[PDB]
């Protein structure tokens, strides 16, 4: 239960715009969104869900395309991977 929160003091990975990386349930990802609307994409086929610290909660992705996340702030975002059955490749983007 310790360090279950996700934020600027305990993120374990940093995403680069448009660059896929291997992700697992429990990860806490830092991503800077400069402008536009956040997008979360994966093609591995593994369903996943996310909470953004101080932002949108219960985001889901099917593993077969992009999820658009309206109302995510610009700047540094901290995105917790709430659930996923196995490691999967994901990318964060914005447009
Ligand atoms: O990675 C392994 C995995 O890849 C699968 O392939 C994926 C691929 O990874 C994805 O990148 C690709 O997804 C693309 C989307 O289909 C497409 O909609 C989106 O396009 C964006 C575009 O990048 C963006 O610039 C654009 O913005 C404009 C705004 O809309 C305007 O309002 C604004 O005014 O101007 C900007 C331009 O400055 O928006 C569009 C949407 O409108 O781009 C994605 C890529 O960046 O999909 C592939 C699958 O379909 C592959 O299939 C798997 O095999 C593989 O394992």
């Amino acid at each position: 239960h310790m360090s279950a929160s996700c934020g600027s003091g305990n993120f374990n990975k940093t995403a680069a715009k448009g660059v896929e990386f291997s992700a697992v349930a429990g990860d806490c990802i830092k991503y800077n969104k400069s402008s536009g609307t956040l997008q979360i994409g994966s093609w591995t086929g593994v369903a996943s869900s996310y909470n953004i610290t101080s932002g949108p909660q219960g985001i889901t992705n099917t593993g077969n395309g992009w999820t658009t996340v309206a109302n995510a702030a610009n700047g540094d975002l901290y995105i917790k991977i709430v659930s996923a059955s196995r490691s999967f490749n994901v990318k964060f983007d914005n447009w």
